[PDB]
This record gives structure tokens, sequence and C-alpha cells, in this order.
């Protein structure tokens, strides 16, 4: 399940790192078949996660937490498959795909002061119907296989996506059982 993170990596994941620490990554870091976690939230299976967080965070109610993740996870792209430079999106019973080109990364500084890195990709295949712009965010700032990721998709501009803060379709390995998904969110 991937090597334990170093102190640096753990800090980075927690939004603490300096620009010089950030490095470029390849689309292969996200290779695999991924499932959207939105269904688990709609089914109530993620409730134990929000229950735990609410008991731990006296300033947040269960509803506030679940609502945060509700806005965050919402999506109709149930599955995402990534292989050999091609990202494919499954919305309902229809698929779109593009051989995305890497456009680099962007380091964002959040209103709370914490930081995070977005890895940008762009679709330049005119026949494609997939999103023109996409961004991966997974609490990682240097080459390493992702364990789960948040993806931003759009057709206007990369800046537009950088402006997004509430919706972020989240994906975990398709092979991962639902019980393991809950464990990972609660255990980290
Ligand atoms: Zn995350």
């Amino acid at each position: 399940h991937g090597k334990p993170l170093t102190e640096v990596e753990q800090k980075a994941a927690n939004g603490v790192f300096d620009d010089a620490n950030v490095q470029n990554r390849t689309l292969s870091d996200w290779d695999g078949v991924w499932q959207s976690v939105y269904p688990l939230l709609q089914s109530g299976k993620l409730d134990p996660v929000f229950q735990k967080k609410a008991d731990a965070d006296k300033t947040k109610t269960f509803a506030e937490i679940k609502d945060y993740y509700h806005k965050g996870y919402a999506t109709d792209i149930e599955m995402i498959g990534i292989e050999d430079g091609i990202v494919e999106f499954h919305r309902n019973n229809e698929t779109t795909s593009c051989k995305y080109d890497y456009d680099g990364y962007k380091i964002l500084t959040y209103k709370s002061g914490k930081k995070g890195v977005r890895y940008l990709f762009e679709c330049k295949d005119p026949e494609s119907k997939a999103p023109k712009y996409i961004q991966f965010s997974d609490h990682i700032i240097a080459p390493r296989k992702s364990s789960h990721f948040h993806i931003f998709m759009g057709n206007d501009s990369q800046q537009s996506l950088l402006n997004e803060m509430e919706n972020w379709p989240t994906y975990y390995p398709y092979q991962l059982s639902s019980e393991e998904v809950v464990e990972e969110m609660m255990s980290h």
C-alpha cells in the first residue's frame, strides 16, 4: 500500500511545504481504474467517517461535515480509467476519453494559509468529447503513485478550475472494497 510518507511528505500532505519542494509528475502516477466515492456517501456508508470527525471536531456538526463532503463528492462520473496516457470518464452508460498532455502544476495558497498542488492536463484532441481541462490534486507534491485523488474538470480555462473550492469528484481504487474505503478515510 505504498511506502510510508516521510515527515516532509506528511507535512506537505497537511498543506505545509515550500515551493522548492514541489516537483513535476506524470499522468502514470494516477494509472488504474478508479471509483467515485459519491455513491458511498449517498448510501450512508461514509457516515461513520463523518461521525468520527464530528466527535473529534467540537466546532463542526455532523451535518456541516457531511454537507462539506456532499458538495465535494457530487458527480455522475462513476468511474475513471487511466492507462497509457489516456484518461477515460464513465458518466452513466456513456464514455469519453482523451490522451491528455501535461501542462505542469500550480501551487495554491488557501484562505486558511495551508497550501496544495494541482497537476494540470489539457485535451488537445479535437475529436474528443472529454473535458478540455483537468487537474489532479491528491495531497502529493512529487512523483509517487496516488492512493486516491480529487479531480477538477472543465471546458473554460485552467484558472477557472483553480478557482474551484467546493466541488471535487473524489476517486479511490476500483478494486478497493467499500469497507477499506471507509477505513482509509478514518485511519488515513
Ligand atoms: Zn483527499
